[PDB]
């Protein structure tokens, strides 16, 4: 059937995907849940848009079972193409809810690190009484940092709520113990890294081409043909799961790709073998044409996920070095005000300009691994072992 758990590395989300796709319930249901369960924790978060981590596939999937009566939708997902597309989204929706699950928490204790040393804080400047003028502004300013602890630990307890009433819509059931006593998040390696060289032919798997490839058998045209005129045969990874030359080379100087579609099997079996040969004849075969343009939209896909990992490794890189600057210069301002030569006011600007950039580093952590889990869709379902 389909394929991962050579994607998904940690024991325990194996656990919950399994779960998730042995429930019972007929697909119907499932894509009901899988769009309760990302309204409950997904698309209202899309603020730091319904569709918001969804292959082609799987819009074409969810806006065409919409516009159907449920005896048509049970119909048009017994199909092997549909049944796939909902598999795909279930395993995919399972695991970006378990790691968003994972990085709520890192999110919760970092808010309520920072709340217990902020009360710290502003025990240490209330004790050390001064005249009013400034002190009560330091007072007010040391309040106001544990109030901004204090309220995005709320937040993160309230989204940590909601990623776990999400997860248990997506496995159908109430959530294992093995959920309440994880690993924190931190640098433990939950999925596995695309490996180097995969081949373009994965994405014969995707549903969106399979079902374009099914049209075009019952319309008799060649398939083989098809794929000779418009498939490309590249890798789409390089080292460490990056994109591969091939690909980039694709979509070098933007626009319109680099792909050059050539006619040497007749797609067609009726016709002139003339109009078998000529690009511009076949294209006004709705069939052709829609094969082409899907093959177009999964490979500008598969880069586009490519390169929006690379942005958001590139934004974790910068915030890291970011908080390794700030928390240094927390410390000079910690030493001055110790000492006296300077005012409270350069600890409180640092402190809170550390704890924003902190927040974001998890963000941005998350965002990687949404984005990764997003890439093995857009590939039809990962990779062959």
């Amino acid at each position: 059937e389909l394929g991962w758990r050579n994607f998904l590395a940690d024991a325990q989300l194996q656990q919950l995907v399994a779960l998730a796709l042995a429930n019972n319930r007929d697909l119907r249901v499932a894509t009901l849940d899988i769009d309760e369960a990302r309204a409950l924790y997904r698309i209202q978060r899309a603020a730091q848009d319904a569709s918001v981590g969804l292959t082609h596939f799987e819009i074409d999937l969810f806006g065409r079972v919409r516009s159907l009566s449920h005896a048509a939708q049970e119909q048009y997902l017994a199909t092997e193409e549909a049944r796939r597309s909902v598999h795909i989204s279930l395993v995919a929706e399972v695991a970006n809810t378990y790691l968003t699950l994972l990085a709520d928490r890192a999110l919760l204790a970092l808010a309520q690190d920072t709340l217990r040393s902020q009360q710290d804080a502003a025990d240490m400047i209330h004790r050390g009484k001064q005249a009013g003028a400034m002190a009560q502004l330091d007072e007010h300013r040391a309040d106001t940092q544990v109030q901004t602890a204090r309220v995005a630990a709320e937040q993160y307890t309230r989204q940590i709520a909601q990623d776990e009433n999400a997860l248990a819509v997506l496995i159908g059931g109430p959530l294992p113990a093995g959920v309440s006593r994880a690993a924190p998040l931190g640098d433990r390696a939950l999925l596995a890294e695309f490996p180097a060289g995969l081949p373009s032919t994965l994405l014969e798997r995707r549903p969106d081409i399979m079902a374009a490839e099914h049209r075009l058998i019952a319309a008799n045209a060649q398939i083989g043909a098809a794929r000779a005129a418009f498939f490309p045969r590249i890798t789409l990874t390089g080292a460490l799961g990056v994109a591969s030359a091939s690909l980039a080379g694709l979509f070098s100087g933007g626009v319109a790709w680099l792909f050059v579609p050539q006619l040497t099997l007749p797609i067609f079996n009726a016709g002139s073998n003339q109009a078998n040969l000529d690009l511009a004849t076949v294209r006004r075969d709705i069939n052709v044409a829609g094969y082409e343009h899907t093959i177009q939209d999964a490979f500008r896909e598969v880069a586009d996920n490519l390169a929006a990992r690379a942005t958001y490794e590139r934004e974790v890189k910068a915030q890291e070095a970011m908080i390794r600057d700030l928390a240094e210069t927390k410390r000079l301002a910690d030493m001055r005000f110790r000492n006296g030569v300077d005012d409270y006011f350069g600890v409180f600007d640092a402190q809170r300009q550390l704890f924003a950039a902190q927040q974001l580093l998890v963000t941005y952590k998350l965002a990687g691994l949404t984005s990764r889990v997003t890439l093995y869709k857009a590939l039809g379902g990962g990779w062959v072992e």
